């Protein structure tokens, strides 16, 4: 259960803070709450612990 965060257009969310990136925690802790771990990895928001039911990048076959 590990994916990235999407956006209105579906574009991921690059960040300038690797590791425990609160900015990613507050952004990941938005829709749904099943998520348990939200940190950045590779200059990108990454959430871990949320089932596919939640929203996560890459979005469906339709890119951003």
């Amino acid at each position: 259960k590990d994916g990235y965060l999407v956006e209105k257009t579906g574009c991921k969310k690059t960040c300038y803070k690797l590791g425990e990136n609160d900015f990613c925690n507050r952004e990941c802790k938005w829709k749904h709450i099943g998520g348990s771990y939200g940190y950045c990895y590779g200059f990108g928001c990454y959430c871990e612990g949320l089932p596919d039911s939640t929203q996560t990048w890459p979005l469906p076959n339709k890119t951003c």
